[PDB]
DNA sequence: AGGACCC
DNA sequence: AGGGTCCT
């Protein structure tokens, strides 16, 4: 049973939000700064050589006119992110969030509903919206092609609604599973879409230049694969299954070897409301382990406002720390009476105990509310 | 708790 | 960087 999946990928998301907030930035090169880092930038800045996650000095020495806005407070980005997800959920309810700026939508049922409504002569006029990957020829008699073209039409409706209703541009990719939809959505950027017909799957997967470019193959797995002489997609396709299992475990080995062929049976999961709320701060050294209570009190204060708005409350609190020159965490249940929401002073007490439990009286402090109900 | 992955 | 997910 084949599926029609769309991957929606917002262009330079934080920059888009900031440009909407201050139109004066719309025509100037823009970078969103967090600490010493340019986490993202609009395309005007990318023209001038600015890259994501490029340190501010390197970025200013490449674009001295680069306008910098602070993006350490994620509140506005998070709000717009959920407006996108909710808009897509109106199309079809099964929407999976991947970070703040990507969504997967399973269009299968929607596509079949639209096809049922078409007349015979109507079927021969089905047209693609946007790009066809690798300029592949469409066969209107192929039912897989028809379904994917209808997927491309729904994807264009989504992108038009996002722009008309929210002012945001993004790319979309339409394919038969999540892996392929996500790989194909970035083929034409920015603000464009691409559909992958099945015959071009091997062309898409072999277009990658490192196995680390496969979604799901992270730093540790890549480093491990490279240690085995596996570098290209075809290397992973042809590597011995038995050895790969022994080195990576059978779960990781079998899944990522399927990914190397473009195979991905994973379902689109309805993300729904978030599973956790957290806030953090990075810094160079906080060994005044009495200022930590101040940092933790500030983080806790802002978090408390967010928990009130969601309406659901956390049943677990967690404190994370990073050690000077990799993280450690302590969690514990939140006492039931404390959940009625002055909750600061008890929360600080709980958190400090977790703190003291971990540190003997730091480059990061993070507080998380989780286990929601 | 810790580790893998994602943006 | 400042967030998130699920698995062991
Ligand atoms: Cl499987």
């Amino acid at each position: 049973s084949s599926r029609v999946i769309v991957h929606v990928d917002l262009d330079c998301f934080y920059a888009q939000v900031e440009m909407i907030s201050n139109p004066e930035l719309k025509d100037k090169p823009l970078g969103v700064q967090q600490k010493y880092l340019v986490v993202t930038c609009n395309y005007e800045a990318r023209k001038l050589g600015v890259k994501k996650l490029m340190n501010v000095r390197d970025a200013k020495e490449k674009c001295p006119q680069l306008v910098l806005v602070n993006g350490e407070d994620l509140t506005r980005y998070r709000e717009m992110s959920y407006k996108v997800t909710e808009l897509l959920e109106e199309f079809s309810p099964v929407v999976e969030r991947l970070g703040f700026d990507e969504n997967f939508v399973d269009l299968t049922e929607m596509v079949e509903k639209r096809l049922q409504q078409l007349q015979s002569d109507e079927l021969s006029a089905v047209t693609v919206s946007g790009h066809v990957y690798n300029n592949q020829s469409i066969n209107l008699l192929d039912v897989l092609h028809i379904r994917l073209l209808v997927g491309s039409q729904i994807a264009a409706e989504m992108r038009e609604a996002m722009y008309n209703q929210l002012g945001l541009t993004g790319c979309a990719g339409v394919a038969s599973n999540k892996l392929l939809a996500k790989l194909v959505s970035g083929v034409f950027k920015p603000n464009q879409q691409t559909v992958l017909l099945p015959e071009s799957c091997q062309h898409l997967i072999h277009s990658l230049n490192h196995i680390k470019e496969i979604p799901g193959i992270g730093y540790k797995t890549a480093k491990c694969l490279e240690a085995l002489g596996i570098n290209s997609v075809r290397d992973l396709q042809t590597f011995s299954p038995k050895i790969l299992e022994k080195e990576l475990g059978i779960s990781v080995a079998q899944r990522i070897q399927k990914l190397s062929f473009g195979e991905d049976n994973s379902p689109v999961i309805l993300s729904g409301p978030p599973q956790s709320f957290s806030e953090e701060d990075s810094f160079k050294k906080c060994s005044s382990e009495v200022e930590a209570k101040n940092k933790i009190e500030e983080l806790l204060a802002s978090l408390l406002n967010r928990v009130c708005q969601d309406g659901r409350k956390p049943h677990t609190v967690r404190l994370i720390i990073r050690r000077y020159s990799g993280r450690e965490s302590r969690q514990c249940p939140i006492p039931s009476h404390v959940i009625q929401k002055d909750v600061m002073t008890p929360m600080v007490d709980i958190l400090m105990k977790l703190f003291r439990n971990m540190v003997n009286v730091l480059t990061l402090l993070s507080v998380c509310f989780c286990n929601l109900k």
